[PDB]
């Protein structure tokens, strides 16, 4: 009817207590038989002495106390029946109770010998991150008592050990104490150590890995800020113009880049295609220099981050000239010489070095492809003389003057064909006529 | 019945000849009427004098002599009838003939005031190239007599004027006297001048253009002889590896280049694609560094000439490592400790710092992705000690030794789980077990 406090895991045949403190007398005509708790306990039979056995009483692994709360003790009950050896025929039944005293026979440890914590790279100082707890099958001071953060020099002054001391359970926590930057270090090796509070203390150690996640904190940047390239007029579709490239220090989709035309006039969009993945600018239209000599635009690199960061680069492509236009001869009336549908009305009186018509010839190409030379065909008395001076210009003009004295009778009409050709390869030629009619 | 030689284009009423040399007498009872050649000739009627008219006799443009050969003269016949004025009733019929003497009234000229000759750029010295002839409506010395080649300084000492003097006709010819090279000059401006042989002489001048055709005499050349590039393991299909570029000084199809793998092992062909037109090498397979750390090959640029000229360029791509392989834990028997299906048979006698098994852990990645750390899980009396020294190698090995004194009774069997993790981002972990059974 009284309780007996006993340590667990005692050695066999350890005296727990004597019922001498109870009502019976020592070895006095009473048989002490045990009826309950047979596996663990054992009685002297003659005396009221209780003893242990070779089946060690284990607080941690005994049914009676498995799902228990911290405050409650581990109890196992027993029933010792005493029968008077004087043949009196009425056994007494003494109910008894054992409170198992705990002892530090279990080590605290973590579910896994390694722990992986994931911390965004620009988390503000003071941020907390929980660590998986260590469990101790023991109770009281023999349970989890204190953690400790063992880290290297670099890791020190970045991470600290703060512990929520909530009566529920020890909550360990990693406090961020410095700025992280995945583009500098993306892995840290901490070591966490746990101990229990009974002496001598038990301990465990798990490796705490801290990897840092990527934030889109870096925008893309182009190899060089601006791009130059040349491209031949009338190039074949698919011909490669230039390749633009930018790279981003981030990781994953925060560094995956896509290229797109930024503020490109329609005229350029029609003629150029920009492969968004490879950043390759190729031709997709008729590159005609005479329409546009040089095309300018800016390309945009955008990383695939949720809040994507941009980057701009200027690019200019100069179009190299091709000889795809022939010279053009125009004939018009100089001074008082009216022209109409390619005809002229002249008298045979003013006949020497007299300008009849003014011819201007011009070629839309560049340089040697517009270096035009012009002459008069056949045998007709009309010289082409240098009209005026534009320097060394590609377009020139000539006085179409007379070289002979004319007479209405012998010569009646004319048909003059002027021929022009450019110094190209292949060369291009044009011809234009003029029927000077005399009166 | 006699012939009369007369120049053409005479002035009207020019005395050609008198029939006084014939049988009749001057103005003696004979009427001289003209019956043939009315348009051009005219007779005095009283005398036997023949005269011209205002319809000028033209050798060049008269029907009687159009399709004639050089030797033949221009003839026109006439019939003068004489009737005796003494009423004798039997007219005599005098047949006569005029040979038109030629005079230099026509200028030699070319069909076109400009002539375009096409000369391959590496034609050997001495090669001949015909020039269109000049035509002269005149005949004899009044016809084409001599050409002349008027050229600039640069053109001089490259081209000469040689003339086939075949009795058929003057054949002008341009003789090549120096090496041409379209990659140096692709256009030349000669001037050809023709004259006739009657004095004063007539002349014409046509511009003779000489353009040079392209021969595939230049092979392509790469921007730089060799190419380096980096490429991340397991890159997405289509990702741009590098762009190779070569250019050729020729023109047209002799400079159009196509790029193809030259002597590339199949392993590289499976993983890389080379766009033959743009020369862009992109990814088309699983880039696995552990299979090949760096891929080397050579690319070929071939111009589209009929006899195409080649160009080779070496290229090496180093594969950047990714953490796509987890560490591997192997457990094997050290010394006299036989292992079988992950078991061991040990006695509790040798118990302190006694190697039970040998563990070797290794990661196929590189650097931090193979920087492995290894530990023992849970609470079990077995320490991992540094087995031996490979320096700072990525693969390590540990003695799996005992840390406590064992006894067959209290401890009966074990299950040890070794855990390994690499210093990657993300990190990869592996685990391997070993059931050491005691006897
Ligand atoms: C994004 O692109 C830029 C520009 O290409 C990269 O920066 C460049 O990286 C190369 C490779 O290391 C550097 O080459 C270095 O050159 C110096 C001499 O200039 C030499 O001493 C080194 O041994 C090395 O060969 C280059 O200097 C550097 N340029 C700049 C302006 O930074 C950048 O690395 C790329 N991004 C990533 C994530 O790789
Ligand atoms: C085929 O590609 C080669 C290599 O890119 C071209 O040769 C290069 O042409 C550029 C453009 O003129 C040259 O730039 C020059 O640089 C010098 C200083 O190095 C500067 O003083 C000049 O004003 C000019 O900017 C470059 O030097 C030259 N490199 C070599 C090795 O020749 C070549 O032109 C291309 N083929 C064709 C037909 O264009
Ligand atoms: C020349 O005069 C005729 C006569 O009326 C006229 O029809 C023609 O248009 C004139 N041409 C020029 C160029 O003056
Ligand atoms: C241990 O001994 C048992 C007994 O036969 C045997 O079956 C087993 O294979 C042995 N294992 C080792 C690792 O020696
Ligand atoms: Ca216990
Ligand atoms: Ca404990
Ligand atoms: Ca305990
Ligand atoms: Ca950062
Ligand atoms: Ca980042
Ligand atoms: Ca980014
Ligand atoms: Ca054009
Ligand atoms: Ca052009
Ligand atoms: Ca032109
Ligand atoms: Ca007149
Ligand atoms: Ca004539
Ligand atoms: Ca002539
Ligand atoms: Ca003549
Ligand atoms: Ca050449
Ligand atoms: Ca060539
Ligand atoms: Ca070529
Ligand atoms: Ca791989
Ligand atoms: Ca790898
Ligand atoms: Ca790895
Ligand atoms: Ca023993």
């Amino acid at each position: 009817r009284v309780v007996y406090k006993v340590p667990e895991e005692q050695p066999p045949n350890t005296l727990i207590g004597s019922l001498a403190a109870d009502y019976g007398f020592p070895d006095v005509g009473h048989l002490y038989k045990l009826e309950v708790g047979a596996p663990y306990l054992r009685v002297d039979g003659k005396t009221g002495d209780i003893f242990t056995t070779e089946t060690s009483i284990d607080r941690e692994g005994l049914r009676e106390c498995q799902n228990q709360l911290p405050g409650d003790p581990c109890i196992l009950e027993f029933e010792v029946s005493i029968t008077d050896l004087v043949q009196n025929g009425s056994p007494r039944l003494l109910e008894g109770q054992i409170e198992v005293q705990d002892i530090n026979d279990n080590t605290p440890n973590f579910a896994s010998p390694v722990i992986t914590l994931a911390i965004p790279e620009n988390t503000n100082i003071g941020s907390l991150f929980p660590i998986p707890l260590a469990s101790d099958r023991d109770a009281g001071p023999n349970g989890v008592a204190s953690y400790e953060l063992q880290a290297g020099p670099e890791a020190q002054e970045l991470f600290g050990l703060q512990v929520a001391e909530d009566q529920e359970e020890k909550q360990p926590q990693l406090i961020v104490m410095g700025n992280l930057d995945r583009e500098r270090w993306d892995s840290y090796d901490l070591t966490i150590k746990v101990q229990d509070g009974g002496s001598p203390p038990r301990a465990s150690s798990a490796l705490l890995r801290v990897t840092v996640l990527d934030t889109n904190d870096n925008a893309p940047k182009f190899e060089r800020p601006s791009y130059e390239a040349e491209l031949s007029e009338n190039s074949p579709i698919g011909h490669s113009v230039i390749q633009v490239k930018a790279n981003d220090s981030d990781q994953g989709a925060n560094a995956e880049i896509e290229y797109t035309f930024h503020q490109a006039p329609e005229v350029v969009r029609r003629l150029l295609r920009l492969d968004r993945n490879t950043g390759l600018i190729t031709v997709q239209g008729p590159v005609d220099r005479e329409d546009l000599s040089t095309l300018r635009f800016s390309v945009l690199a955008k990383d695939r981050g949720t809040n994507p960061k941009s980057a701009r680069a200027q690019v200019v492509v100069t179009v190299k000239d091709m000889n795809d236009n022939a010279p053009t001869i125009e004939i018009r009336g100089i001074g008082l010489v009216t022209h109409q549908d390619g005809m002229a009305n002249i008298s045979e009186d003013v006949a020497e070095e007299t300008a009849v018509a003014l011819v201007q010839v011009s070629d839309r190409d560049e340089g040697e492809n517009a270096a035009v030379t012009c002459v008069v065909a056949g045998d007709v008395p009309f010289q082409l003389r240098q009209a005026s001076e534009t320097g060394s210009d590609s377009k020139k003009k000539y006085f179409l003057q007379t070289t002979t004295p004319l007479d209405y009778e012998k010569v009646k009409d004319y048909t003059i064909e002027i021929v022009a050709v450019d110094s190209g390869n292949p060369p291009l030629s044009s011809t234009n006529s003029l029927k000077v009619q005399v009166v």
